[PDB]
């Protein structure tokens, strides 16, 4: 079955920190209208923006307070309308994330639901009477402390998965599941083409909600992938996604390979393709990541969703350090591991998804004053794993704050950027960008990297990371070196010819029926032929 | 200087246990609106009510998200503007808070302010960076921790003097101090004819919010009645206040009777009369308040404030336990301790105010299940000082939910509401409800309480109250038995005849030429003269 999302090349967009029109050093919906000729030139054809919805911003905007409406600081709706409307004239589609497990507790219907024991919304939430001066039950919240949080204008508790200041709502209630469908159809006629849903797995909680088997328990028990889900979800996606030609991106959060057909299945599979994070965080040893187990985690996603669901494939986002500041070398092999990473994950067997600033290499920014650091998380290892490297700003000039703005950013661009920028990337046929742009290239005028099945190769090597893509006659190898040192590259399945090698980030030397040859630190290959 | 706000009797009223007119069990508007009658039969003529801003209610509605806007659960601006009508018409003054110190986390410009580190309103409130990893100084938050709240959205922190969600005000700045007047003279146009101010002590910041001389430490020293606080209440005064025939009524938080003639002096005094507190919370001994101590207190701001200011008389609030459950006896003498409280407090000189159901005698509420509690403070003694005890809804009849409701109260009615109830006690010219319209009816046929001068009289005496008041040959004694066992009354100053006793909770003895008599439990009597 053959799709333009199975097809596409996804840009992830986080608002904030991409394009900023207005000079008040926050991005915004002006800022991404500009940069679609960028998206175009570069080759993607999904945009992803995170959150734009109105939101008292409590939980990186992930705390909604009105479906329907913008976050002021991005713009209006009008603004949002005219991006669809130029994003679609260059062949772009456009998907924002659903959020539709809680709302901002500054949501009205939540305003409305606290109030009193008895109004219309009361039970669009989930409020309980507590046990003797204690909360509901022994549950604990994803983000510490009980799940409960007692409302002085009742007397009783709401529950919060979440944070504080997002209540749960009660999928339960055919009320809130007939409101959600009516917010989900409004964007979907608005004109979007999909959604990123997220923390969809936690709409359905055990029905008493009773004590798990200690403060406060972690409460996965009672919350996650709960028998039910599937009702709910299925009647998500009959009442509105199955009505559009869109796209939906899920995640394997709790999920493993095997439960994964039931949510991203192609005939009743509530979303299209699905994101897995069983690959994220990997410390080095003492000599040099663990490249087996990457290809373990990775290899059974490949050949665990083929022909039964769709992967989507990822190494960065807004809530991860940079890759190459992780998984690479961002000291002495900057961007032969950008590169190497690069052609690692994107020619699998998915739909790739690129975080902004991962096309030309954004490594960790390393800010001496804790001060310049933004998320609280940090402030509570924040070089390594912050959250923060990949919200510095957009780097898209040598201009004064790397282009993003004429103003102050809200958060500092890093000071790399007078080298690592989209205006001197695209003059550097040997920079990040343009191996980046080859990529995309290269998987549009090869369908076998769409829809041709993968399978590893050396699985035991401890280095080289290297998997075939075959569909029909055409054949391919991505051979990658993922160490900063030398490694033998020794394979007697076939024979290579560099006449044969359509992509590397190192000159294509001279070699023919090699079987066998010395690889350099992070060198990648992709070969391509017709047997 | 004789005005009406001096000769007035006030009448407190917490709006969402007063009167519920559209039966979801919050009182609202239009149930003050159906009791205004009753206000007037009372004898009451300045109606103080409570918080009904538009509030996100995490302070007891002290959080304002709107100040141009009415909260949902009370009603609309047009049943506001309807209750000014239907008060001025039946000769009824009406006063509302004046909560300018801070605003909630929610209101619009506390939005813009947080959204960037430069935006109109970012000097709108109190923002500063932190010192390495840690809060701007040490200061101590009123409602403890730290009086600064990090913001991820900009890496600073704002001053919140109060909660979390009650972001303090920039008065320094003179945008902030103009919105804020252009507010005021707003409600002063719509007619209200005063406010209570509220917090206005903690405007001003000490100049470079130093650190203090412990985790954090209490900051009263950094933000209360600092220098240069007079200038912002007297340019308050001069662009609102003065151009109206309003009262102001302020409270003496940190302000000695010597302080306080800068807060309510008459030619130059901020406000018209004042709180004080002094005198919250009496346990008692082995044998039994400590009259004495009662005395003293209240002594000193009648001479204190005499031909120097005006004090505000009051026994009950929204934040305290009952009176009568209290200093008074509502086991053996609940109606005669109501009755010699009323007398004791209301016939000094100043302007009196009542509390909803101190008229008839509300008790505190014992409710067995903490669950039955609302203020948080409860949940986390509660029978004896909790403030839900002034929070119950107020009783009107004998009715379902004591005539309050239709629906469910938002907390429930004391169970002694059969008996306790407005209905009843009209009915019953010996109730606690009667002595309080005699007393009404009697401090405004004798303008001697209103502008006659008080004097202790017995001051050593351990059970006894009593004082006279004085204006020109007009005379009167309030003499008052706090104590549930019996009392010599002895004082060669005066012959009491029992024609001149004017009012009393007992039944008029007969006795001439009394210089002594034993007083029953909790008797209070009023002699009026002309020498
Ligand atoms: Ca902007
Ligand atoms: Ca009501």
């Amino acid at each position: 079955k053959k799709t333009w999302w199975k097809e596409g090349v996804a840009y992830q967009i986080y608002p904030r920190s991409f394009m900023d029109a207005n000079g008040d050093g926050i991005g915004d919906l002006r800022g991404i209208i500009e940069k679609l000729d960028y998206l175009v030139e570069l080759g993607v054809d999904i945009v992803w923006i995170c959150p734009i919805y109105r939101s008292p911003n409590a939980d990186n905007g992930y705390d909604i307070s009105d479906y329907y409406a913008i976050m002021d600081e991005f713009g209006t709706m009008d603004d949002f309308d005219e991006l669809l409307a130029q994003a679609h004239r260059r062949g772009l589609k456009v998907i924002l994330d659903l959020v539709i497990n809680h709302t901002s507790d500054e949501h009205p219907w939540f305003i409305e639901s606290r109030s009193s024991r008895d109004n219309p919304k009361r039970d669009w939430y989930i409020w309980r009477d507590g046990k003797d001066g204690r909360e509901p039950n022994n549950w604990e919240s994803i983000f510490g402390g009980s799940a409960w949080q007692y409302d002085e204008r009742t007397g009783q508790y709401y529950l919060h998965i979440f944070d504080v200041k997002q209540p749960d709502l009660n999928w339960e209630n055919s009320e809130v599941r007939q409101a959600l469908y009516e917010m989900v159809n409004w964007w979907l006629d608005k004109g979007i083409d999909g959604f990123r849903i997220d923390a969809i797995s936690h709409i359905k909680k055990k029905p008493g909600l009773p004590d798990l088997p200690l403060k406060y328990v972690p409460s996965f028990a009672g919350h996650m992938n709960q028998p039910g889900i599937m009702e709910y979800l299925r009647e998500l996606k009959e009442q509105t996604f199955a009505r559009y030609d869109i796209m939906t991106v899920g995640e394997a959060n709790g999920v493993t390979v095997d439960e994964a057909e039931q949510w991203v299945g192609e005939e009743n599979g509530v979303f299209n393709m699905i994101f897995q994070f069983e690959h994220l965080g990997l410390w080095e040893r003492r000599a040099s990541i663990d490249v087996r187990r990457l290809k373990r985690t990775l290899t059974k996603w490949q050949k665990g969703l083929e022909n039964r669901g769709w992967n989507a494939l990822f190494l960065e986002n807004h809530d991860l350090p940079r890759s190459v500041s992780t998984w690479g070398n961002d000291r002495d092999y900057w961007a032969e591991s950008a590169k190497a990473l690069g052609a690692l994950y994107f020619f699998m067997q998915g739909t790739p998804f690129i975080y902004q600033g991962q096309e030309i290499g954004m490594t960790n920014v390393r800010f001496d004053d804790i001060r310049d650091y933004r998320d609280v998380s940090a402030l509570r290892i924040i070089w390594k794993t912050g959250r923060d490297n990949s919200r510095t700003p957009m780097q898209w000039s040598g201009a004064s704050n790397a282009g993003f703005t004429t103003g102050t950013p809200w958060i500092k661009v890093n000071e790399n950027y007078r080298t690592i920028n989209v205006e001197a990337e695209r003059r550097d046929p040997n920079s990040v960008w343009s191996f980046y742009r080859q990529m995309i290239q290269l998987r549009k005028a090869n369908e076998l990297f769409v829809y041709g099945t993968y399978d590893l190769l050396l699985e035991n090597h401890p280095s080289i990371y290297a998997y075939t893509r075959t569909l029909g006659r055409d054949r391919a190898l991505v051979v990658v070196n993922l160490s900063d040192r030398p490694s033998l590259y020794r394979y007697d399945g076939f024979r290579l010819q560099s006449s044969d090698l359509a992509l590397s980030n190192y000159p294509v030397r001279p070699h023919k029926n090699a079987t066998r040859f010395k690889l350099k630190p992070y060198e990648a290959r992709v070969y391509i032929w017709k047997e």
